[PDB]
């Protein structure tokens, strides 16, 4: 009985991968960005990057290499997949579209070879002549890269060297030529081979094998110019070819690792390094034109540049810019100047995109202490180490709130000349209109001597020649803005009301009934144009230049009443142009004509709750590109606010939402408010760039967010976070982190730089005596804190240190025994340099009161306390293969009973609110039921077959979720079966799916506001944030279907089966997905097109496109 759902949240954000090249046009300059399972496609310009295409793999990128064969226009891409899925792929965007064709692609995997430590490895001959695969100890694979083998049929060759740390294709040879750097005793060295593949075999090296430090770790292939090759190491760089070898033990490598390079300039003349600290090297090798035998190399040497955010990756765009591609912090784009500046650093950060990095912990609060609900996470690591708070929906800061029911419209207004700005707002209702005032934030109201107060108002704008339009349904007025009166005034040829209003600035057009007269706003007085009328009833009109027009407007577009129709027409003469039927009865509400950029835009929305989207052109009109995509409930209202720069439309409805610009289309988010009937931007004196918006009965100022899904804040803190607490009765987090120090002269520990623990705003450090029992004069330690957040500033109001060698591992906030208080508790454990498992612990008790974090309460403990939680009044905690329950003394101790325990080594834990516990011994998952007779656990059940474990949660008293290190999750079930005794002893695993993350904290909580069923979110070291839900049988059911007619339908990037790519995979054994959909397939269903989705939904039992299209829609509001 096990059914449950799976989405992302938010897509990965932590770099792997990332390759230069020319993927798009031969004269084009793109960067490749690998995430996990996306792939990212730019095109370098001037300003920065220039987005074109975001595809998504079913399997995580390994390799990621670009390449152009003879006869090839431009460049193809190859890659390889963690499942072994090779691939070569082209970019092909002819039309309006672009699409990712697969020229090539299969399956690599072997059935023998155990996977190599440094892992998988995929390089390309300089000619294409082949790929090179290391993917095995003790195996070399080698795919030919010919015009066929479309299939990529490879060979393997046998490699006599068991462990290889890197290889590369050399430069400049008569043949594939192949340089390595392996290790055996005797150290390691660097090898060659020739690769004949007229006959798989190795030949002999271009050249003989020489050593290298112990440490070499990074082979660089160097361009013909030159050719050989570069050998990184720990304390030296080094060149070889031939009988030639340089070489440079430069002290300032010496500290941090160099983990990657990149090619600087063609010649090979130029490299970037970087390091683990984060530093960034230029390399450069030193030419030397001799006489007129060739150009040679005479010497290496290094520079340190400055410092980027700790790279996994590093490519230079171009024009001295290079993008830092980052998997512990923010990935950037960063410019190298020639001159050094201030700091003497010739780096400086351009851009700065986000990554929630690794998610090593987080926790669901309501921050704002509003129903809704956000993630602050533990991210990054070391310098790059900081909080997210991440937050579902754009929002909006109130001011004004008026106890004012009734409104049917607003608009804007500047009572003075060409002053700028506004100060009055009006305000239709039902059948009266009335006018404000503005002397600031103060809001009375006193009437013009030329409005109307007893005439709803459609419009109420500014236009040319001290004027101030009211298009009232009787009568369209004018009113001068200086004398303050009536300039003149339009009336209906007979008296009839005007149904439907519209005006820009410089022009008009009423609708009464099917009719429409055009009138114009000229030297103090309104100026009749034209009359047409229409094959029906008019419900709505725009009139607003789209472009190259100062307020004279050329077309007109329209939706129609009874065949629901919607049209654009030429206004000087209401000619008819073009027009699209949609479809029931239910009559347009809206329609919108406004351009963000390159693409025109034509808005309408119904009054079901439907919106639809339309492309115009400026100058023609041609029905564009259409789509059902829906809202609220409510019919939408439409309407045009100031941003930034790219200014945009707000629908009104039971679901306000806005529509910003990503790539090039229009965004479609959540704005977080009960419900918005009618809105005005707004720039006036006491409320700058504020929006006016009402409702059932309130009105409100105020300005705008971002834009995403999903809203960010990141709080630096320049060390290493690693769990994270709420507590909510001191309105303030906990949150344990280490930094690094290192051994000075005097020893003593000093660091690196400030961060979160040593710039705290207060502070204290651990002073107990619990031991009393040697170091290197210059290396490293961790120091742990607990630091105490402000949930509001988020500043570090307080950080405590702890002992010498001493790790928290684990955080609690919770209440213990009668005692009211509120205690943070910590789990440590004494880590000394040799003796690797903890022999000694602490639990300490800490309480933060009126302003200040006193230490309660501590315990000694015989060995690393690993986790911890509140069990039912007690404290539970997990002390290295045992499992002890605590009792708060009445006297404020905290103590056991030895009599008393089990014998479990629990890595992971959690509690469901009765008296059950998951726990997590040798690779297994266990059941537990604290029973009050032996005083003891009682072990119910586990999960038998291994699982190396790194996440768990309780979904219910019967349902437990796991996570594990082979990106796979898991549920496990108490099997309901007779014989109550042993059946029921083995719980099975009732369901399995591979997610393709690695998942490092489950916790129940969601991001949206206020039918399925529970909710559980995870983070992950990609920077993912997943979710978790059940489902009922059925539903369970149709999905399932609906996953299989789905496949048919999508193409698949590289040609990868969905199938193969979730399921469930460990080096041991491979298992189909079960009891487990995604959702992230399953909302795959809108992107589609009609023509596919129609070929889905064709057999079960309504089984329509658009009553599909409703219960996918409802799954997409679960985050």
């Amino acid at each position: 009985m096990s059914y449950n759902y799976v989405v992302t949240a938010q897509k990965p954000t932590a770099v792997n991968g990332c390759v230069t090249g020319h993927f798009t046009s031969a004269e084009d300059l793109n960067l490749l960005i690998a995430k996990n399972t996306r792939l990212e496609i730019y095109v370098v310009t001037a300003e920065g990057l220039r987005p074109v295409k975001e595809v998504g793999m079913y399997g995580k990128i390994a390799v990621m290499e670009l390449f152009r064969p003879k006869g090839e226009s431009k460049d193809l891409l190859f890659i390889l997949t963690a499942k072994y899925n090779a691939c070569i792929l082209e970019y092909k965007q002819s039309g309006e579209s672009i699409d990712i064709i697969t020229r090539a692609h299969g399956n690599v995997q072997d059935r023998i070879g155990r996977p190599s430590e440094t892992g998988i490895i995929g390089i390309i001959d300089p000619e294409c002549r082949m790929i090179g695969l290391r993917l095995y100890d003790g195996l070399f694979k080698v795919i030919p890269l010919d015009r066929d083998n479309k299939e990529l049929k490879a060979f393997n060759i046998r490699l006599e060297e068991l462990h290889v740390i890197d290889v590369k294709f050399l430069y400049g040879c008569q043949a594939p030529t192949i340089c390595f750097v392996y290790q055996d005793p005797q150290g390691r060295h660097v090898k060659t081979y020739e690769v004949s593949l007229r006959e798989k075999e190795f030949n002999k090296g271009p050249w003989k094998q020489e050593n290298v430090e112990a440490e070499a770790s990074m082979v660089i292939a160097v361009p013909e110019p030159f050719g050989g090759a570069i050998i990184i190491g720990q304390e030296s760089i080094t060149y070889h070819n031939g009988d030639k070898y340089l070489a440079i033990a430069p002290p300032i490598i010496k500290q941090s690792t160099i983990v990657c390079h990149n090619r600087v300039d063609p010649n090979g003349s130029r490299y970037l390094l970087g390091d683990m600290e984060g530093r960034l090297f230029m390399l450069l090798l030193e030419k030397e034109e001799q006489m007129d035998g060739t150009v040679t190399l005479k010497d290496l040497r290094v520079e340190l540049l400055g410092e980027t955010s700790i790279a996994e990756c590093l490519t230079y765009l171009d024009n001295g810019v290079v993008f830092v591609g980052s998997r512990l912090g923010d990935s950037q784009l960063v410019k190298l100047n020639v001159d050094s500046n201030e700091q003497g650093s010739y780096v400086v950060a351009m851009e700065t995109f986000t990554n929630l990095g690794p998610i090593v912990d987080m926790c669901v609060v309501d921050l704002e202490r509003q129903g809704q609900g956000q993630l602050v996470t533990c991210s990054g690591a070391f310098k790059e180490g900081s909080l997210r708070i991440i937050r579902n929906g754009i929002g909006i800061h109130e001011h004004a709130s008026i106890d004012l029911p009734g409104i049917k419209g607003l608009w804007p207004l500047r009572s003075d000349p060409n002053r700028e700005t506004y100060d009055t707002l009006v305000l239709s209702f039902v059948g009266q209109t009335r006018v404000l005032m503005l002397n600031g934030e103060e809001v009375e109201e006193t009437e013009l001597m030329g409005f109307v107060d007893d005439q709803q108002t459609f419009f109420c704008g500014n236009v040319a020649h001290q004027q101030l339009i009211q298009i009232t349904s009787a009568s369209v007025r004018l009113v001068s803005q200086e004398p303050k009166a009536l300039v003149s005034e339009w009336k209906e040829p007979q008296a009839k009301n005007i149904s439907v209003a519209s005006c820009n600035s410089s022009q008009v057009v009423v609708a009464v009934g099917r009719a429409l007269y055009y009138l114009q706003i000229h030297p103090q007085e309104l100026r009749q144009i034209s009359h047409t009328e229409m094959e029906h009833e008019v419900a709505c009109l725009d009139i607003t230049p789209l472009g190259d027009s100062n307020g004279l407007s050329p077309l007109c577009a329209i939706g129609l009443w009874t065949d629901i129709s919607a049209r654009i027409l030429k206004l000087p003469s209401f000619e008819l142009l073009h027009k699209e039927m949609l479809g029931g009865e239910i009559i347009p509400r809206s329609i919108l004509m406004t351009t963000f950029e390159s693409s025109h835009y034509l808005l309408c929305a119904l009054g079901d709750g439907a919106l639809f989207y339309f492309g115009l052109n400026i100058e023609t009109g041609l029905l564009s590109d259409r789509k059902k995509v829906t809202l609220g409930t409510q019919p939408t209202v439409l309407r045009t606010f100031r941003s930034l720069s790219t200014t945009n439309v707000f629908a009104c409805s039971d679901r306000p939402t806005v529509i910003y610009s990503s790539n090039h289309k229009l965004v479609f988010s959540n704005v977080n408010l009960k419900e918005v009937n009618y809105m005005c931007p707004l720039n006036s004196d006491g409320y700058p760039d504020s929006l006016a918006l009402a409702n059932n009965s309130t009105l409100t100022i105020g300005t705008i967010d971002e834009i995403q899904k999903l809203h960010i804040r990141t709080v630096p803190l320049y060390e290493s976070p690693r769990k994270i607490c709420y507590q909510e009765v001191s309105q303030c987090f906990g949150v344990l982190s280490s930094r690094i120090e290192v051994q000075d002269t005097s020893g003593g520990t000093t660091a690196l730089r400030p961060s979160a623990s040593t710039q705290a705003l207060s502070s204290s450090v651990s002073s107990s005596k619990l031991f009393s029992s040697e170091t290197s004069f210059g290396e490293e330690v961790e120091v742990h804190n607990l630091l105490i957040i402000d949930q509001h500033t988020f500043e570090v109001l307080h950080a405590h240190q702890f002992l010498q060698n001493e790790y928290a591992l684990s955080l609690v906030s919770c209440k213990l025994g009668k005692d009211p208080n509120t205690y943070f508790i910590v789990g440590t454990a004494m880590v000394y340099p040799e003796e690797a498992e903890p022999k000694q612990g602490r639990i300490v008790v800490f309480q933060y009161s009126d302003g200040k974090l006193q230490t309660v309460a501590e315990k000694e403990v015989k060995g690393a306390v690993y986790s911890m939680v509140e069990f039912n009044g007690k404290l539970l905690a997990s002390i290295n293969s045992t499992v002890r329950l605590y009792e708060w003394t009445t006297e404020k101790d905290v103590r056991t009973e030895c009599n008393h325990y089990n014998n479990i080594m629990a890595l992971y834990l959690k509690t469901k609110g009765d008296f059950i516990l998951v726990g997590d011994l040798m690779r297994s998952v266990l059941l537990l039921a604290y029973k009050p007779m032996e005083g003891n656990f009682e072990e119910i059940a586990r999960d038998f077959n291994p699982n190396w474990m790194s996440a768990v949660e309780i979904l219910d008293d019967d349902n437990f979720l796991g996570a594990e290190n082979a990106f796979n999750l898991f549920v496990c079930q108490k099997d309901s079966a007779a014989t109550t005794d042993e059946e029921r002893q083995h719980l099975q695993e009732v369901g399995l799916f591979h997610l393709g993350e690695f998942v490092n904290v489950f916790c129940h909580g969601s991001l949206v506001m206020q039918p399925t069923q529970g909710s559980v979110l995870f983070g992950t070291v990609n920077g993912m944030i997943g979710l978790v839900t059940s489902l009922s049988e059925s539903w369970y059911n149709l999905l399932l279907d609906m996953q299989n007619r789905l496949n048919k339908v999508i193409k698949s990037v590289g040609k990868i089966e969905h199938s193969f790519w979730r399921s469930f995979h460990t080096e041991r054994k491979t298992e189909p997905a079960t009891g487990f959909i995604d959702g992230d397939l399953i909302e795959s269903f809108l992107d589609i097109s009609r023509p596919k989705m129609q070929e889905v939904v064709a057999n079960l039992r309504e089984a329509t496109a658009d009553d599909l299209i409703k219960v996918v829609e409802e799954l997409t509001r679960i985050h």
